[PDB]
């Protein structure tokens, strides 16, 4: 039942080791351990964390987020040039923990957090972890 838990981002102030930002339409900054996305109005901006070597398969994504507007979570396979919409998350003025199943049928090497409405609403992310297992089985490590 045991999963493998990949800690991508926790209490950092820069990009994760082995990840690039393939984002668009935004400024990325940090404060107090949170990644802060400042999207430009009209650009539908996003951070896109690109894993430089290897890929994840299925499993689940866990993260804390607060967000002024609706945020779309996607994964992508850069080799196939395919993207997959995981969930759109409603606004919250406080951090909330999300644990989302990833049902994409390909491996993924990009994880995206996008300003879905394109109004420039800011996004804060902490504590980003992938599990090889399901969201229902995720034991938050
Ligand atoms: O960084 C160097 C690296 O870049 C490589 O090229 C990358 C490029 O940098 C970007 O990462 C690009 O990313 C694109 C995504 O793959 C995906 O296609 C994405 O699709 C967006 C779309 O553009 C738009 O924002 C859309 O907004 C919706 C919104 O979500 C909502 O539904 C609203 O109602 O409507 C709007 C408008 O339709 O949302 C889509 C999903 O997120 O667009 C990204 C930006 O273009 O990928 C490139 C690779 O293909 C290479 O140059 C590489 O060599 C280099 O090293």
């Amino acid at each position: 039942v045991r999963a493998t838990y990949t800690v991508i981002f926790k209490n950092a102030s820069g990009l994760p080791n082995g990840y690039d930002n393939w984002g668009w339409g935004c400024t990325l900054s940090y404060y107090g351990g949170a990644m802060i996305i400042n999207p430009q109005e009209g650009k539908y901006g996003a951070v896109s964390l690109k894993r430089n070597s290897g890929s994840f398969r299925g499993g689940s994504l866990r993260f804390d987020m607060k967000n002024e507007g609706k945020v779309k979570i996607l994964v992508e396979n850069s080799e196939a040039a395919e993207k997959f919409e995981v969930e759109t998350i409603s606004p919250s003025d406080e951090y909330v923990t999300y644990i989302l199943d990833v049902d994409f049928d390909l491996p993924f090497d990009r994880i995206d957090f996008q300003d879905a409405p394109g109004n420039g609403d800011r996004i804060w992310i902490k504590n980003l972890v992938h599990s090889t297992g399901s969201a229902d089985d995720f034991v938050d490590p």
